[PDB]
């Protein structure tokens, strides 16, 4: 459930369709 | 359910259609 | 259901059509 990510770029949490970025 | 992300860029939470960014 | 994101940039919650940004 909870994540507590506080990242700084592209990020899923999870299902189909693998994200893209550059 | 809950996430508590407080990230600072592109982010899904999850389904089809993988996001894009740059 | 609930998310509690308080992020600071592009973000879906999830369905088709992968968002874009820059």
């Amino acid at each position: 459930p909870l994540v507590n990510i506080y990242n700084c770029s592209g990020v899923q949490v999870g299902d189909n369709n693998y994200l893209t970025m550059q």
